[PDB]
């Protein structure tokens, strides 16, 4: 007999994890307990903050939700109205001196004439040759031709998405993408440019809300502070080392021993083959591919300078610059940066040199976070990746060369994206029904590895679904069919379902 | 405060209602009931019987969900409950018997109409391949499936008997996501081996209840409930249905409260019942068919020309129905013993047997479906000897052949229809209802004839408990084509919750 | 006998019969003459002068065929008989002069009408790309190349104006072989860079005579021919012809008899001089619109505005012509020079001038036509009037313009129309004709448009002579996409056979 | 001064030549002469007998005209009714052990019921990507793919014309074929399977006629003859050996030279550039590509067999026979083969064996003519060619094993088809003009190298028509516009002309 028994154990506690924490918490049926090795649940969703007093979020994370369920649980955790801020998304692309309002692909209109007419050719050949096609793309490179055509696809979306994906578009599936990339309407975007029309609407984080103070990572902090404090483990205590998927135990750093009836897993698959010390598994996790996210913050002291404005977050194309996503990160929360009276040193100016006195000096600040790309196509040098990305916000007049820095973060997350590789599909279709065949549902960014339901409602959804199948033979919806829950205002399941009003009663 | 009170009420005992009553017994969660008019569960899908002893359903079964199959194993476990049959279908055309599907098996017709049969559809796959637009109508859909010969041979003039209405006033999402083009290669090859084949093997079956029909699945569902939860006859007989004090009462006066509704009744009957005048109008837009059920009983062995055929197709004119079942080659209950005697009532050309006297079997049986509509009028006097007639048309009775039982019923709400308008309509009368906590689904209680048949029905009930009690989305009510192109293999008889809770 | 014997007859001297004659008098084989009922040979291709010294063509020439470049050449053989000029044409448009070809320089137009002619292009282009059918009707042709917006602007409302009938009522294979479609990319670029482009330039040129306008080029032609092989004037009429005996009867009871006839007057009137009621019938079933050409000479250096223009479209209907030429600019010696003295008649906004005195030049001169049919009738009475109020209208003129000569005639026959019913009733007249020895051929000898300007009336002339004589393929009558896609160099005004013979 | 100055020299007197000798004997105007180095004139048109009395033509050489010009002087030369025999074009494809009617792509009708499945298959999806074609073909063989799919292409015509071109269908051009190769309608080529139909009336030849006697040499002779005998100078006399362009002068065998004004040369151009010692010339038409024919004739003891019935020619696509083509020749006329009481002995029988007798028996005979294509891509064993013809006449069961042969013949023409090679029209736009400015008119099969206007009458034409340039300024129709020509009844030019009707006045 082990240690601890429950009849569902969840491993992780990021928004994956905490998702199936709450449905098992509201259902309140099968026993349960969630595990974490980090003392602070949020996973890939944590919020960071320097020794001077700016907060970094994994990522410019901001909350857009597909879910009912997931704005309950969110308003359940944060629920006084200032607890978040709403935001426009105001999103451009750095493009030859310019920014080019997101979409860049549908704003043609802002670049100069002789490379609209460029852009616009090729959308025509594209629009052409799509009058009579009859078969999908199979490449994401495929895709951006005969949706967009060359010129737009060697000006933006070629260069922009090795810089984020760290492969090339030709090695990627499009199967993905239905709400990422949007296609350009040939009709739409020649009047714009005929017009000198802007069209900066599209997409699912139009809009957006981002919570007052802690980051995203407060989020999931007061989310997890809704469980029983007895079914959480966090921290070495609840650092998972082995799995015995035969015997259905699960050994943990400490010795601990937890048997399961059901295992939803949110670590990554491919640690998870590991600790299972099932080398078939190992050898198969091993044949998918992802990339490892560097961010850096940079806190820079004045107000928010004009050229800045209200910008949300910005996207570079171009080589000048090592980062594929800067966030203006200050533009989110007045508490992810010190007030203005915090008096700090100037760390360097952002042409590299040293201040000339040690004085601290008063602020207002803001605060830029950028993200890199590493992969095993696409190294990166760690020792100076700060310096280059600062040198790239001088090549891009985000900083002047004289901005007066006062804080610098730079941390690297080995799992970053799950890339939509060709292969992906092929490598999952054995590794998740061998999985499932033991009990074992992998869920999540890494869990089940698909980008495409790997943002924070997603995943939080993956592991409510999954909850959902193991108790209430529920289609996991979320988990393989991308595009029909992102197509649908998904209202059915709410944090008080009629199981739990009729049992009040 | 009413008489009784339940959290969750379901009207009809129809598959979906049993349904709907299936799953809120499966959770044992908040208090529910059933109730029926009808003593007989089983709805539109029961089952009669002739005095002669001859059964007529009102059904295939082909099942695109576990659940469905766990309650159907559940009620009837026995292997010897059930007789397995291929799926054995043809169309009537032109003195053949043209094995479905009719495209794929035109070699059977005249080289002159094979000609234009190919040149149409010729010209149908050229169009496919240029195609941007989705067909709008149902008469557009089966054009780009078909072309125009192989069109105006079967589907335009079938469809046109089995609706009521014509193929340009119906609508096309019903048939599924499938994009409306022909495969010109299957039929030429088959023209050019000068072969046919059908849809059916080995692989493709259906199975049927050994006794009591399709109705008998239903009693045996509904007798795993508990029979104090289940109000099944005059006493169940709903008359007023009051959404804003969410209670009903019944005939003999009693009264129910609910906190949400499931109903199963026509949405024409619950909109009277709920003296709702807004949704009567609404209601009253919506278009059915009538359908007359006419059953014959055969004297003799199975003829050597009707062999294994289980269900036909009839687009020609020379008979008004447009269905033909052999049900008795569903089961040997269908129909008495071979040693059971009776008299021929008649032969086939309406002539007078030559002797009263009470001869034995074996027996045969014949189901047909004819629709009724305000555009296509029955004569319900005439219809049952208009049908032997047609019998004898289509080669399927001799002149000769000796009929020992006939029947006869018509059924007022028959078919939804897939009409242009159902849409526009359905979508003002639904969530109406929907905010009154009343969840109005079914054949009739939603309309959707794609979903209306058992399996779906039944789903329709299941799926409505579920996401009133678990917050389950309403997949086959919203998305049909979502739900028959997977495998629903996530719901079970027996859940997680059910499993931990027992132990 | 009949008073006079040729081998080939031919009745005309307009440019039609001017090349058979040429191709005759070259060949120098079968007996022949010409005739016309004008003593001035010409034709169509004639020009009037007004009293006050205005010239005024029934204008500019593209060659498609070395031999008709051989005989102008003959005709005007010094460099100063021609001046060269670019081929610089504009469409009037909601206040604009927009280069020709239209679509190239929709630039020019508020940006939504650009967002709608592109969108009605990309819809075009689309269709294009899985068009398996040819267009059937001249409209049908303007929209798959235009689209819907751009065919609204120009081409549709112009083409009614030229025409005098509806676009849906004419057919398009006369426009030749060239799919219809369009070239959405260059459209879009010139709008993308709100750029404007001419299809001229120092290669895009015609030339024009010196003297005597178009006119000068017919009289200097037929100069060349043995003055005793020609009947022009009243003594050479055509009054009838009998197809049977291959008589022709003069207006002054002269009798010519031919074996080969090449007659170059309209078919209709050609029926009629022969008495047969059937090619009567079928020939009244012929369309044609009459034209009215105006002359407006104006007092002044050339205006800025009006600059180095040649031709002019106009689709709009605030004037009534569908075409100007300014024709001072095609010679120095269509209008009088700057020391002719010339009283203002009336000024542009119609009122009189203040004094009657005549003031000295220069002068400056636009050349209008204006259709008329059945469908589209025209009051001969106030076309003058319509036509300056439209110069005004079209800003070409300013109210305060001085008139110093007006000009207008209608030319019954102005253009025989390309109906959908023309090719259907051609093809049961011309067999009918030919198994007389008749080669009716020309502008309206043939009825075919597309080969009845100048060098292909002239080598429909030519060939027929050419079949008569050698055998030859008459290639311009029935093949003109052929003809015209084509250098024709190889029959030429000194062929082999007379520099063997010298 | 040379020996004979005349206005217009013609070289060659096959059908090219004798067309510009009878344009110019019509105009009677500038004065000329013809040579040619063969005394009999005819060219590659003549007519062989062997022997035995066996009369064989270069080629399957048969009289269909698209002008009239051609009938004038076809009738002139033989006008009497019984000069000619008329037939229908009985024609097949021999294909699996049986005859399919001609054309091949129009009879699938006729094949074993797999093979039309997989022919038809493939003509849908030519009929399928048709539809959607925007692009013309560039090679013969994707116009083949194109207009009747793979199916066809692989059981027919790309066997068939390697066979025939002795150059694989990749490597020639296809603007040539309109009037040699019938492109399916799908319909009408399903319809006929369907129904069991035939369609074998495709084409100009459909029906011919022949002459009776000479064979088609003997319509060379009788043209010839029309010619004033002085002005004619055939055989070694008249060979030509040297042409100095640059003088106008060509010299003879025998010495005599020729001034003269215009040149219309139908020697072969490559003969002619090297006859010319113009090295350029040479170089350049080095880089057109012939085939050599060889004509096989095989005369057989008995009446006409019942299996080969009416039959014209056929057409051999497999590998079981060397030869693309057989004809039976003894149906196109009784005199082409010895009356039946000719005796002659059997030379062999069909397997190769000698006869039972040598003594002389009676006929009656047939006859059947052979070609097989030669050329640097499909080498050919000149030593073997007979004895594999007359195996390939019994593998195909045109000949009994038993069969007496009583005569054969066997000849090599080294210039037998000008290939329409992709890279001919690049190479003929370069030699043409650069022989024009030099007034020389190289026209005819291999004058101006274009097998689309490479039959008798086309020939025939290229030399009038060259003349009618000369002395007429017409257009050269037939030289540069095939299509044109071969689309039309081209009636306007005549034997007699109005200028001969008014000069005889
Ligand atoms: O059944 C057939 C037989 C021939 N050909 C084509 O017709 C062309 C001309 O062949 P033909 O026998 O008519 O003339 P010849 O080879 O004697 O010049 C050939 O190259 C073939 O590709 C064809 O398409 N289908
Ligand atoms: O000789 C008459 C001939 O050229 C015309 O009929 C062509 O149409």
């Amino acid at each position: 007999h082990p240690d601890i028994s429950v009849d569902v154990l969840v491993i992780g506690a990021g928004p994956t994890g905490l998702g199936a924490a709450k449905r098992l918490n509201q259902i309140d049926g099968p026993s349960w307990m969630i595990v974490d090795s980090n003392e602070t649940p949020g996973g890939l969703a944590s919020t960071d903050v320097t020794p001077e007093g700016f907060l970094y979020d994994v990522g410019g994370a901001v909350i857009f939700s597909h879910y009912k369920y997931f704005d309950d649980c969110l308003d359940e955790a944060l629920p006084k109205e200032d607890d978040w801020y709403t935001h426009q998304r105001i999103s451009y692309v750095r493009c030859q001196g310019q920014w080019v309002p997101y979409p860049f692909q549908n704003n043609i209109s802002m670049l100069p004439k002789e490379e609209q007419v460029k852009c616009i050719d090729g959308m025509i050949d594209a629009a052409l040759e799509a009058r009579v096609a009859n078969t999908k793309p199979k490449t994401f490179d495929e895709w951006i031709v005969r949706m967009m055509g060359t010129g737009i696809a060697d000006l933006f979306m070629r260069p922009y998405n090795f810089k984020v994906w760290a492969v090339p578009t030709t090695k990627m599936q499009c199967a993905w993408l239905g709400e990422r990339v949007a296609a350009p309407n040939l009709k739409a975007v020649t009047t714009n440019v005929i017009l000198g029309k802007t069209a900066g609407n599209w997409g699912p984080n139009a809009t957006f809300r981002f919570p007052a103070r802690g980051g995203t990572g407060g989020i999931w902090i007061a989310v997890a502070n809704t469980l029983p404090k007895e079914k959480t483990r966090f921290g070495e205590k609840g650092k998972v080392t082995k799995v015995n998927a035969n015997n259905k135990t699960v050994t943990l750093q400490d010795g601990t021993t937890i048997g399961y009836k059901k295992l939803v897993s949110t670590m990554a698959v491919d640690f998870l083959a590991e600790a299972m010390n099932d080398q078939e598994l190992v050898g198969l996790t091993k044949q998918l591919f992802y990339s490892s996210t560097h961010v850096i913050g940079v806190g820079v002291r004045g107000s928010r300078p004009e050229r800045i404005g209200d910008k949300c977050w910005l996207y570079f194309p171009e080589d000048n610059c090592p980062f594929y996503r800067a966030t203006i990160f200050s533009n989110y929360s007045p508490y992810n940066q010190p007030e203005a009276s915090a008096a700090l040193p100037t760390m360097q100016l952002a042409d590299g040199s040293r201040p000339q006195s040690t004085e601290a000096k008063e602020g207002p600040y803001w605060s830029i976070m950028l993200e890199v790309s590493e992969s095993s196509m696409k190294p990166v040098n760690q020792e100076t990746i700060l310096a280059d990305c600062i040198q790239g916000l001088v090549n891009t007049e985000m900083l002047k060369p004289t901005d007066e820095i006062v804080s610098t973060y730079h941390r690297r997350f080995d799992h970053g994206y799950p890339t939509p590789t060709l292969e992906r599909e092929g490598t999952l279709t054995q590794i998740l029904p061998k999985l499932q065949d033991k009990d074992i549902w992998s869920r999540g960014r890494f869990g089940s590895w698909r980008y495409e339901v790997g943002n924070q409602d997603h995943s939080f959804m993956l592991g409510v679904e999954a909850v959902d199948n193991i108790v209430n033979g529920a289609v996991e919806l979320t988990l393989n069919y991308p595009d029909f829950v992102n197509g649908r205002q998904n209202t059915e399941r709410r944090l008080v379902d009629g199981a739990q009003v009729f049992a009040k009663s």
